[PDB]
């Protein structure tokens, strides 16, 4: 209203992995992994994995993390999406929102959170497929958007 401000650039893995960092050399883009569009990202199984990007959030803003993400056997542990960043105050405080995921259906996950004052770093956001067990990770459409 007019607009919903998203702060995900490629959101729904439509441009590959565009924008994307490929922390562990384990994702693709792939029809597979799609639960909207074309593409999804798919985290391959066997080892620990993730990838993310940096987003330049405005202070003391109402934000609505959100994603889908199926596990394509049982995990062991979970898929996480985190928006990450530390405070500027005497611990520097490390923040982290945190969405788990271990399902093995398309499952869709939210959360809202209000940003500090002042930021004592980047935020990032993360998709951490901590799991070890052989089961792949599709997720899609993550979104952050401001209200
Ligand atoms: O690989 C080369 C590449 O590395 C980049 O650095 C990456 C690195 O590769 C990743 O391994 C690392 O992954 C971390 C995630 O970013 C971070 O979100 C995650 O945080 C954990 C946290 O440690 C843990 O305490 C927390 O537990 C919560 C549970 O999830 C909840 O259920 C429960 O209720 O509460 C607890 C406590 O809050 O979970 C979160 C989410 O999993 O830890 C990951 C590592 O274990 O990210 C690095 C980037 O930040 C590097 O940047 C590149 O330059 C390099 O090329
Ligand atoms: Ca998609």
């Amino acid at each position: 209203g007019a607009h919903m401000v998203n702060m995900v650039s490629n959101p729904g893995f439509e441009d590959g992995l565009d924008s994307w960092q490929d922390w562990q050399q384990d994702m693709s883009a792939v029809p597979e992994a799609a639960h909207n569009g074309a593409l999804g990202l798919k985290i391959g199984g066997g080892k620990a994995a993730g990838g993310g990007q940096d987003i330049p959030l405005k202070p003391n803003t109402t934000y609505i993390l959100g994603a889908w993400a199926k596990f394509d056997s049982k995990p062991a542990g979970t898929f996480d999406v985190v928006v990450q960043y530390h405070l500027k105050d005497a611990n520097n405080t490390y923040v982290q929102h945190i969405l788990n995921f271990n399902e093995t259906d398309w499952t869709y996950k939210q959360l809202l959170f209000t940003t500090p004052d002042v930021f004592g770093s980047t935020p990032q956001l993360a998709l951490w497929k901590g799991d070890t067990s052989k089961a792949n990770l599709y997720v899609d459409d993550v979104y952050l958007v401001e209200v």
